[PDB]
Order: C-alpha cells, then structure tokens, then sequence
C-alpha cells in the first residue's frame, strides 16, 4: 500500500554478475552537495542567483548555499564509497568556483579544492569520473550575453574545459562535458522550473520573456556546438598518451507504446527521438533526428559540414541516466494542435498509464518515479542494435524517498530503494547478457542533496545526510547492502 | 472513467478471418430463460426451490418463474439468432420439465415443447447444440436421495439423457452433457450461494449443514461417473450413423503468474489444474491430474479401473466457457493455514491484480470479470500442446452491463460488450493461427436472462429483453454487429 | 562389447576452451584415502564402526582401516594432482579425527596433519576446496544420542565446522558443509546400506529398528539445520576479509520423461525435486518443495520463519556431483500403492530403460553409470533459469572401472574414463556457453579409493592405487592426458 | 517383452486432425493376392517362374498360385475396404494376365476381370489408385531378352501401359508406373532373393551369374526410362480432360547419423541419395544424384539430353513406401573396401543400432521393422524443402506380425500394429503441420498376403485371410480402428 513486491532471494544481484572490469559507482553534482556558495572567491551561478531572486520557485524554499556542505566535508564522501566499496565516484566541477567570472582569471581556490577532492580518491583506490557541467552556469555569462542563449558560450564552455583538462586531466581520465542536455533545455527553457527560469509570456514560471518553442533548441544547439569544441580539443592536445575518455551523459525515458497500434509504434520512436535522440544522435552521425527535423523545422538551427564533422563520433563513452519510463500515445496533425511547448514538437503523449488503463509500473516515492526496469534494457539494446553499441554507462539510477510519505518514516530504512536498485542492476546484467557494451553503474545519490526544484524534500541518497546534526553521513539499509555485495571486509 | 480503450478499425475480426466450417453461436440455459416454472406439467428443480424457499439470496430478489418466457416465446429467440446470422444456437433441457419426478413417467408437453424449438431451428438453418444439464435438478431427486451427492444419481440422469436422445437424436447431433461442473460444486456445495445452497456449519448459506471441503468433490465425482454413463450408452445406441458428437462445457479462467518466480509458475499450474483439470483432465486421461489427488487426498473419491477407462476420451467435443483471468499466488503449506473451503486445496490464491499492483485488466461492468483475452488464447494452446488439441468451441463467452452502473445508461448501447467480444474472437483467431483446433465462438447471453444469484441485475445478452415491455427482444448494438458480421440480407 | 563409441578427434576439449579462472581439479574424502582410523588419537566413526561391526555388508569384506594410506602418503596425492596440472584439490575433514569424542578436546595431531596438507597444496600453487562432513560422523555421537537423527547434532557440527574455521580458514577459502545429503539420507536411513546402517523392520539392513519413511527426513533436517547454523557464524566471525565462500555439494542425477506424456513431464519435475530440490530449494528459498511437503506431509518437518531465513541464500557456491541419468515415470496415487521406501514418496520411479526399452546410455562398468552428459547440461540450464544461476562447481564426476570387467583388463588403460571426463567436460562447455554460471570441474576420484558399501571393488580414480606395491601411486592414461591437457611442462 | 509402450489416449488420431480431401486407404499387388497365376488365360511372370524353379528360394516353400485367391473374390476385398470406411484402394495390374507374351494380343479375359474390381470400388465410393508394375514382369519377356536388363523393355512397358490407360482410364484417373524400383534393383539383381533372382558368380542366390555392381543399375535405368516413355504417352494422349494424375511409388527409409560427426551427416546424405534419390533425383531433375554418379561412374548409365528433359517433372504424385528407419555410418574410401553388392556403392553402412548400442527403435514382429515415425516425418520435410514440396502419398505403410512370435499369439489382436499406424499417421499430421503436402495415407496390407521370399510367414494385412477357412475375410482390430476412425455407421 502501495503494494510494492520485491525480488525474491535467488534473484538479487551478485558482484560475480558482471566481470572484472564492471564498475559500481555513485553520483553527485556540485551544486546540488557543495555548498559554500560564495566562499573561497567562488562567484555566483545561475542556480545561486535563481535561488536568490525566486526563492519561491523552489518546493520548500531552500538552496544551495549549503547542501551538503561537501566542500568541507568531502572526505566523509570520500569514506562513503569507500565504506561502500564503490570504485568509482561521478562528480562535477563547479564552473563559478573556478572561474568566478565566467572567463578570465582562474580560482585557485577552486583548484585546490578539487585536486584535494581527486588525490583522496586516488589515495583510497577509487576512480574519478568528472562531469565538467551540470547546469552550473556562472550568473556573470548569463548577465553578459544570455549564457546558453548566446553563441560566446560555446568558446567560453571550452576555455573552461582547458582550465579542467590542464589541471586536473594527469589523474582524471573520464570526462563528461554535459549533464542531461534535454532535462535542461526542456525544464530551464521550456516550463522554466528550472535556472534561468524561462518560458513563453503567458506560462508559469519566473521569467516569462523568453520563447518554449525556440529558446530550448537554441540552448541545446550551443551545448552540442560547445561539446564539439571542447571535444576537439581534448582529443587534440590533452589525450596525448591516448588512454583518457570523453562523452556525454543523456537523461533518458523508456517508453513503450500507450496501445497496440502502428500509430503508437510511431509514437514511441518520436519519443525516443526527442527525449534521447536529441543529443545523442548528433554526437553519433552529425545531425538531430530526421523526426524532429521534420517536425521542428526552422525552429531547429542547421549544423554546418565541419560542425556535423566534429560531433559526429565525438564520444568515447555514452552516460545513460535512466529512473523510469512512460507510455506513448500518438497525437495527429491537425489545425486542432498546435504545439506551445517543446515537448509539444515530439507529437506523442507521454502517458503514466496504458491502454488498460495500468500504472506502467509502482510509484516508488516521488510522483514522477515509476519501476519499470524493462525500459532500461530495452533502452539499452537500442544503443547496440541501432547507434552501434558504443560504451555505455549507466550514470545515474536511483529513486527519491519524500518527506512526509507514511510509506516512508525512517530514512535509513530504504528497502525501496535498495530493491529497485538491485532490479535495474539485474536489467542492466540483462543487456549485457544481450550483448549491450555497458561497463558501469552508477547510483545517482551518493549522498541525500538539494533536488533542485523540490529542494532537500526529495532524498536520492544511498546515504543519509542529518541536516540537524551538522550534515552528518549516515549510511541508508542501500549502502550496508552495497557494502556487502563489493566484499568489503568488515572491522 | 474507468478508462475503456477499444480495438483499432483494422484490427476488427471479419467473418472472413475463419474457414467456412467454423460457427458463430449464441447460448442460453434453461432455468434462465424459459419461465414457465410450473406450466404444463413440469416439476420443480433445486433453482425453483431455492429461489422459493431462499428468495433472500438472490440479490435483486428475484427469480426465474417467467425470465424471458421463452417457453411461451422462443420463436423470438430463434428471430434474433436468424437476425444476427448465427449458426449455431446452444441451449439445455430442462431435466424437471421432461421428467418433473427425476425419473418415472415423461412429461409429453416438455418433449412437444423441445422439438417445436429444434424444429424451428432447423427450418431456420441454425444447428441446435444441446447442454443436457445446466445446474437444472430435479428438487424431486434432491429431495429423495440429495442429488448430485447421492450415486443414485448416476443412473437416474443416465435415463434422462436416453429420454432426450431418442426423442431428439434424429435431429440434434451435438451435445453437451454438464455445464460448469467446477462453478457448480463451487458454489452450489462449497460457497453454497448456489441451489441446493450448501456450506459447511459457520458459512454464510442457506443451509450450513454440508462440508465445503468433501461435498464439492463428492458432487463432481457422481457428476463425472454419470457423464461416463451417458456417453458410453450414446456411443453404444444412439450414435449408429456415426455423425452425432458429445462432450462436455468446462468454465476456465486464464491464469498468469503473480510474480516472477518459479513458485507462482507452480502456483499457476496447480490454479489450472483445480480450475480445468478437475473435470478435464478425467475425460482425457481417466483420473483427475495429480496436484489434486496429492493435496485433497481421501477427501477426492477414487475412480475404479473400469471406470477410468469409461472416462478416458469420452468426449468429442470440448466446451470453454471462458470470461476472464487471475493472477496465482503460491500458498506454503504449513500448519499457519488450513482448508476451509474446496478452492484452498489448490494453494494457490486468485488475484485480481498482480506484483505491481495492477488490475491484469480493463473492469467490463460486473465485478468479476476482468477483460484479459490473452488469458484465453493461453488455455487454447494449453488443449492443444498438453491434452491432444481435442475440437473446442468457445461455448461461453461475454460481459454482463450491470444495472446502477453509470457508465452503461442505455442498455442497447453496448460498445462494451461489442469490443470485448471482437477481441476474443480475435484472440480465438491467434488460437487457430497457432495450430488450435476451436471449431466455434458462442456468445454467452443470446438474451438478457436471469444471472442465478444476481438476478436480472446482470444483463449479457447481445439482445435485450424488455422487461417492462412484455419481455420483448431488441437487438443491442453488439447484435446488429454480428449481423453485419455474418452479412445478413438487409430487408 | 558393450558398444562404447568415442569421441571424434576435433571433439576433445582443451583447456582453452574455459576462461582463466575456471578451475580444473579432483576430490576425495576422509574415510575413502586416509586409513591409519584409530591413528595418533583419532576416534572411531561410523563408517569405521559400522565396517567393524557388519563387515558382511561391504561387497568384498574391506573396510577404510588402511585404504590409501593417505594420512601417510598424502605428498603423493599432492604430487599426483602436480604432475596432472590440477588447480584444486578437494578434500574432506574426519571429524573423528579432529574431536575423538565428537565435541570436546581437540586432537592436535589432527589438527596437524591437515595443516601439512593445506600448506603442501599451496606451496605447489593448488587451491584447497574442502568439505567438513563426508558421511564421516564420530561414532561416539551416534552412540550417545543417535547422530544426525537427533537436533543436538546441530550444535556439535556447528563447533566442529568452528573448530575447522579457526584452525584452516587463514588458508583455506571455499568450503563446503556436507556432501550428499540426499544420498546419505537415502542410504544411510532409508535402504540402510550405508553406515550407520538402518531401515524398517522387515527390510534387509545392517540395523532393522528404524523407519525408512521418517529417519531419512529426519536426517535431512537437521543435516540443513547444522549447514544453517554453521554457515550464519562462519559469515558473522570467520569472513572478516570477505574473501571466503561456503556452500554444499549435492548428489543430483540427471531425469528424462520416461514416455512422451504430460505425465511423465510431472513425474520427471518430482524426481528432480526429491534428488535435487529436498536440499537445494532449503538453501535458496528456506523450505523444501512444494511438491514434497504435498506428498510426505507430517513426516517431513517443518522449518521456522527464523530457521527459513537462515536457510535461504546461505549458499556462496553450489557443489553438482553428477554421475549419471534416468527416465522418470509416473506413478498414481491409489490404494494400489503404498510407500514404504523415502524414495517411493517422489511418485516417479526411475527408469534405466526408457519407452523405446532403450537404455539411457552406455554402461560405463558400475551397474548405476550410465553414460548421459546430456542430463548435466540440462541440470546446469535448470539451475541458472530456475534457481538464479549461483556460482556452480562440478564437484564430483567419473566413473568406475570394476574388479572381474573383462573388457577393462588393465587398470592403467582407462580409455573409457577418458573419453567420459572429456564427454562432460564439453557438456560444461555447452552450459557455460548457454549462459551458466558454472566455475570448475573436479574429477572424482584423484586416486583409487574405498567405495563404501562395494569396498575397493570399484575404482574411480585418475591414478591408480597399488594396493600390492605399498598403495603405490600410477598415473593412470586419463591422468596423463590431464597432464598435457593442463600443458604441465615435461622433464 | 519386447517393451511396446503404445500412445497415450489423448494422442491417438481422429479423422478431423486431417482435411476433408486427404484419403486414407489400403494397398496390395496382383501376385501377392491374385492367385489364379495360370487361369483364364494367363500367361507366367517372372515371380511364377522364379517360384516353380527354385522353391527353395521362398522361406516357407510357398507361393502365389492361389494367394488370397482375389482374382475369384475381389467382392471380398472390396467388402473389407468398405466396412472399413477407406477411401482409396491402391492395387496393381498384372502385366501377365493383360498380355500373356509381354507383348502382342490381349487377354481379353485379364481386362474384364479389372474392370469388375474398378467398377465395384467406384459402385463402393472408393478411388482406384492403380500400380502398373509391382515387380511383375512377364517371364515371356524374361526368357526373350533379359527383361528390365535389356532396352526392349522399354518399349513393351510402353505399349502395356497404354493397353491399361485405353482400357481403364476412363475411370481410373490416378496411377503409379513403378512400384519400389530401388527395392527391386537390390534385391532382385543385388542379392538376387527376389525373381529373377540374380546376383554375382559366388554369391548366394539362385542364378548366380549376373554381376550385383552392374545389373542392378542398368535395370533401373530401363525402369526409368520407360517410366519417361509412358508418361510422355499419357501426358500426350490419355489426359484430355486433364483431371488424372501419374507418378511412381518409392521405397524410402528414415536415416539419422550413427554418430555426431560431420562424416555421419554425409554418410547420411549419401544414404537418403542412394535409397530414394536413385530414381526421385532423376523425375525431379532429370538425372541420378551427383553422390551416385562420382561414386559408380561407368557403372551408372548416362542420360541423354532429350531423357533428361522427358524425366525432368514427369511425376503429378509421388508416392512414399515407408517402414523404418537406420543409423548411416561413414566408410573410407581407401584399398582396404572395394564394393561387391550395389549398395556398397553409397560408402554409407546401414547400421539398426547408434552409437550408443541402442536400436533406433522398437522391433515390431519381422526381423528389419524398427519402429521410428520420426524418421518419416524427416522424409516428408526433404520432399518439401528440397524437391520441391510436390504431393506426395503414403503408398504403403505397417508391419508384419510373424508366424512363431509367441508375443503375437492371436492373429486378430494386432494392437501392435494399430500402434504403429497411428503413431506413423501421427508422423504424417506433423509433416502436414510444418508445410509439408501430404495427401493421403495407405496403409500396406489390406489383407495378409504373399511376403514374397518370406511367402506367409509374414501376415501385414489389416484383414486377417484364414488360409484354413477358404481365405475368408476376417477383420483385425487395427481394422476395426479404421471403422471407428472412419465414422463408418454400423448395422
């Protein structure tokens, strides 16, 4: 109540599933867990800034100032993964604490920061893999030419990369240049929930002077053209001994057609195409989907010979961030549509129930988080069979519990959690076993954090963090649990 | 609301869709219809009586003394199958109508008013298929030795069914000779919500002085050893031309496991075992299948070697009368649980929704019947891979419209029962793709009729019957489908 | 004469067609190898009392007093798994030898000698898999209260397993509790062949006062009792690093339906549950099958919600000793049949010979082996789709080679042997390939052993034993091909 | 004793596993039931002769002067079809009684008597399937040239063949050219057992001056060729109507490999190629096997272009004469096997026990017929998959139940035959279910007749002729099966 089933003894997952070179992880971003938000000579982000100026939009009227605070307390981090045997930790650099200006003069102190937070990982055996933007945009770009909005961010974002590349590229190996391309333009640009909270004038949302059926494709095209650039350059002068990668990490959806029907055969494929295709079809073959194309036209800006060159085979390694997926239900051309969000564009519904009328799987806390790990293998047999079954990691994978669910009143009593984990870990076992190339897992919620628009309501951690006792870390029923599957020995 | 998705135009069944041999039917069942309780002769069954003397356990208080009056109009009956373009039209005889004593003197009006409909039918070009019993004792026989729990029984139906062999043999050439033996042990002598109305002392029935846990098997053992009787007699004398065919109509849920586990997989067995098997799997290998005898023990009667061998392959035909599915859940055995009622035996529980909480389908009106079609061309495939793919016809088959029901406000506007139907059929199209030998499709509900326990308050007729009109037919829209369907001559 | 067809050249296995750390061994037991029974302290067993006793009841009146002589001669054990390649050895532990009296005081010279042995295998780079109870009982606990057939049998295994940890577990890695339970149960209390010797009055047994219909269940429990216990404390204190496993090894023979019928598919799926599941599905799910609870009831004892939990999932490996196969047949409950053997209670009699009259495949020299790796295959398939696909190692599989085999003339000359082991090590390879978890094979037999009930009568070793030339060890031709197999240099 | 394990009752056929145009019928030869072999006329065949000069040749010293004695009571046969509800009888024509010198003046007497039997089948509502040769060859013709050894024979089967379509393909629309060449070929100039009995100086047979590498091949290659000449008549001049049909009847066993190996599965090739290939390779394509031609070279005569071309498609039906089954074992072609007997030619050895010793299947009464319907159904998926899919026709099909076989004791109880059919017409619904176009089944043996060099020790009828009680008529239980299957109403 809500009737949720867990696997059965036999069926849960073993470290011994995956081979030598399988890597088990957890995930975090900067401004969602650092913290010191204008310390250190750090200057401010778009997310400082829409905290600040629409506090309002936020759930329950918290930011980032602090979170976590792990810019102090990044070793107990650290002593969580390894607590928890996990081998790799996916972070990410806090542009603004680097370049507080957006460009120019380098933050030593941001530097130093995260070196400090790389050797302890070394030092402790686990594995660096570093997210260089996670919607973190330094409020000064924004206030000088629009940020995303404007072309400047393009050799901008790769003067950044450079600055990342240059000091921390002898230890880190792994990079990703951006995190969820389409969550941001849908939800930043599109509803604008999300910093720099923008959308057409009549929607709700805190700045309603932009545009949702134009300014998210702008956004996204300056990210692909950025992602390019900063691409060609790593490969150029910063892979010199030829064993460091970089790709990009794409939210994606499963889907499954709303009823058994060509039409929402179609469906699913525009669906797919919009909410994963988006990006990562032009870092495949140089081009957005024919279907957006199609359907998005003029408002969809063209990518030039050379540009269609760089991005095309421009990720060594593909980051899939999955947590549920939805039903789609064709929506036909017709004066009776006429589409007034970006979303609107893919012509197909994205529906929580099917045909029968069914949830697609059990709501797992949030209201958006529905189990069904079916999509995810699925999702990952597309990347094989269709894109050509590139490396593939599952960069984020988890569910959120909610304050004030009765389902849910002891924190670290997540059995949820820990089984909805171990189902997708068994999904991805599944993909392997098809021939899928995905050599990793990441849990998204090393650590409960600041989810942007619901604030710290919505906890994603494997371990707890006790905002009333000086953000202290306490491992959750998932993290003992992980603790036991990666044989750490006990003291 | 609750949302009713329907079949795509192209996925529409056509008459085309089946060889020139298959038959569309209609059925109907004697107590439910004919009325004329105590007209001309006739003797009382167990339903007149219960109803008589019980009238509170039938939900609307209502009864069957006049249903449809189809005694007095069944030539309306026969209008509505001509007008629908069906072939075939399945009814049963009414023991107590023919022989009002059980056994004794044959009641003349009873057999005129049989051979006035079978003609009728003949002239009409529709094949009669006749269930010689349908739940119809006489209370005559109840009253002497309690019926179907006395072996009595056995030679006193074995002269009913010769009664109506020799008197309609020469044109009825397909039979039926008990309808629902699992739902009629069920509820007549375990829940006891059905005349004669047993259960065990502490029940809820109208006479709590029976055994949930032997009457049920007791009543299915003589039901099987007279069938055993009447079949080897028909063979023997009453089959000389060799074109006459008799079987028996089995109810048969569809059953899906109700979580992924090898014990739910053993759960579902045990389910279609209880469900089908119990009266099945005698007629095909002359025992009831393991899985009962292993679990009832000495409460399941032991069939002697020569009544085996009477029982093995004594049917031609194999009726299903199938409405829905369940989900089986596996039972431990244990001394935490205990048989109380026949259905514990099976250690599997019936689940309207499965491991994620869902429905496994669409409600369609009455509570009980969940729409899952695929359940139904599970069982088909199950007749043809375990038991020697013997010639089935689908011989019920249907929803009931619910009276109150807001959703159902004009009782001719079927579209319910119309897709419903279509996607059966479709489902029986699958069948037959697949190898299926399923001769036939017979909707259940030719009329609106009385529901036993429900009254009239469940209609699942294709025609309905006005009540306040002198119990006339108006065809429903599902019928005038089926007469497009059959291509029926327009006037 | 009989017909033995070999293996094509291009069908030999090679060692390369396993990966790395698949491991290739062999395996003997205590009592079979070691002799010197009352030696240095050692108490007396029940096999050594049970010999001493009813010498009458070993095929060629020999016992285990000398056997191989290799509490002596184990550096020759140790050289012959050398000059074969072998990566591991599996042994078992005589407890007898280590506590005299059961519980108590440890003998140190047994402690001692294992411990030349553990480290004389790890100086020559061979991995030590052991086994703490090989139907190796001491003979005062069967004196005192009846051995395994009373519950204090668990506690004093659990010490002496803890005993074993202490002293063995800074070397020795993977273990596992019992071997054979089902066989021993069977033997040992059911047919009474086996020490301690006892059935039903009436049967031919050493000691006819017991009762084959309940001893061999009781036996059972707490053989699962004892692994429970002593797997939960080896977890809790002997694990501390996390580099150990524990498990059991089963005796399993592989099941054909006798005849093509739904039937004997069920009767089959009974026979795999009574050889295999009885013990198996306690360690994966906590209880035994379903479809043995249904047929032995009261006589099969029931496990507590605690003793379940405990049950379930303590197995790290599972042990497969797979010899041979049989058809299984039907058998219908009637008063026709009654059991009076354990083994009866399966309702499913094993057949040598299938519907054809055929045999399921060549004798190999005992009565019993039938040459069939086909039913391996099928096991490992149904372990890795039904049971969850743990890790599984074959921990016992060969042949015999008897006394007075006319075709087998020269011990050493053990082409039949040979093609055997290469016959099954494939069948592996086709399990692997088809997605089982299997992770080594070990060879029964590494030398010539006491094969209980038959004595030295049957030979099952890859190096033959002199028992004229001072128990003399011979490589015998299977031995020296796992010498080139294994690409062991030469001198 | 020898175990028969019969069909489980839910698996025995009914006539509606088949469609309404498929025919179940029966077969005989004119010398095996005719008798009267010097009446009304008629001169001597080569069977007539072979039997009056070596007696010896013949089992049980007999012959076929009386037979069954149908050429006086046909009425008896045609009786015994009917009361089994047969739709087809197939029957062949002696050449010697139509033309009693081979060639020249017909015997007007022969004519009259076939038409008798044809227009009382066709009075009966039975097809007549009419063989024209069944190893009957005038022994005028014998004596003259040599028979089928000599070019002649062509030309005389010509003008025979055209007396029987002039005379009787008015009615008669269905024919057979040759019946089993392959057989006749081996034994008949291979071994020689059967007329006119020859084979190699120094081998076993009654005229031991032919050459069995030689002979046996060039009398097939007449039979084909005047096979070519009569359809090319028939085709031209005795098909106006085009409704009748014209093919020739094979004798076929099953092969499966002796062993897993590459060298099996050509061996096996080879086998199929020489058994059937040898004369359905040249009606489909115009030219022995390529296998036969690389491994007999000279010995194997070559085609020219315009026989081909005759050849190529000349058959409207082919008919299967199928029995049994053997494993096929690979033979080195080296200086240590050099062929004597013409199939040695195949380098493949017919072997009735695999690898493994055991039997392909179940003996069924005659020494050479192993149960194994698989190997039909095998049969059946090469005409389809590989020739083409033309209509084939079971010609013959059974067993023989010996004289002596104490396990046959009543020669009316043929339960072991009734068995057999219906597992092979089981094999034939599993052939038609996987696409293969099966037409019809006959069984071989309408009544017991003349075994050839077995004479009656060999009873294959489905009707019993009592040899003592005037050669009445005497239905077996498999025949009374026919009654049931058929539908036949009784008296």
């Amino acid at each position: 109540g809500p009737v949720f089933t867990k696997l059965k003894p036999w069926q849960i997952p073993k470290r011994d599933w995956f081979d030598k070179d399988f890597l088990f992880g957890a995930s975090t971003s900067a401004y969602q867990i650092e913290g010191a938000w204008n310390e250190d000579g750090k200057g401010p982000s778009t997310w400082d800034h829409f905290c600040h100026t629409y506090p309002e939009r936020i759930s329950d009227m918290t930011n980032g100032d602090v979170a976590a605070n792990s810019y102090h307390l990044y070793e107990e981090d650290v002593k969580a993964l390894k607590d928890m045997g996990m081998k790799v930790y996916r972070f990410s650099i806090s542009w603004s604490r680097i370049l507080p200006d957006g460009t120019g003069k380098v933050n030593q102190a941001g530097i130093d920061y995260y070196n400090k937070l790389i050797n302890s990982l070394i030092d402790n055996d686990i594995v660096p893999y570093v997210t260089i933007w996670h919607w973190d945009t330094p409020q000064a770009l924004e206030d000088k030419y629009g940020g995303f909005l404007n072309r400047q961010i393009v050799d901008d974002y790769k003067q950044f990369a450079e600055v990342c590349f240059k000091n921390f590229g002898d230890r880190v190996k792994n990079w990703f240049t951006f995190n969820e391309p389409h969550t941001y333009c849908c939800f930043s640009y599109g509803e604008g929930i999300h910093a720099p909270g923008r959308c057409s004038p009549g929607m709700d949302c805190a700045v309603p002077e932009g545009d949702s059926l134009r300014e998210p494709y702008t956004a996204g095209h300056h990210i692909l053209l950025a992602h390019a650039e900063a691409v060609q350059l790593f490969k150029a002068r910063y892979n010199m001994h030829g064993d460091s990668k970089i790709g990009m990490a794409f939210d994606v959806m499963g889907y499954e057609p709303y009823q058994d029907s060509f039409l929402d055969d179609q469906a699913r494929e525009r669906s797919i195409d919009y909410n994963m295709g988006w990006f990562l079809e032009p870092v495949v073959r140089g081009d957005y989907p024919f279907s957006m194309r199609s359907l998005i036209g003029d408002r969809l800006p063209m990518f030039t010979k050379e540009e269609q060159e760089k991005l095309a085979s421009s990720c060594d390694i593909m980051g899939l961030n999955y947590y549920t997926s939805r039903f789609s239900k064709h929506v036909d051309m017709s004066p009776d549509f006429t589409p007034t969000l970006n979303t609107d564009d893919a012509y197909a519904s994205s529906e929580t129930t099917g045909s029968d009328g069914n949830d697609i799987g059990p709501i797992t806390g949030t209201y958006w988080i529905y189990m069904y790990p079916k999509g995810l293998t699925d999702l990952l047999l597309i990347m094989k069979e269709k894109y050509g079954n590139p490396p593939v990691f599952i960069t984020e994978n988890g569910i959120a519990d909610v304050e004030g669910d009765e389902s849910m009143p002891d924190p670290l009593d997540d059995w949820k959690r820990l089984d909805y984990l171990q189902r997708h870990i068994s999904a991805v076992k599944d993909a392997i076993d098809q021939g899928a190339d995905v050599r990793g897992h990441f849990t998204w919620g090393l650590i409960d954090n600041f989810e942007w628009s619901l604030g710290y309501s919505s906890r994603f951690g494997l371990v707890y963090i006790d905002k009333n006792d000086g953000n202290k870390r306490k491992l959750k029923k998932s993290a003992k649990w992980f603790s036991k599957f990666n044989s750490v020995p006990k003291p």
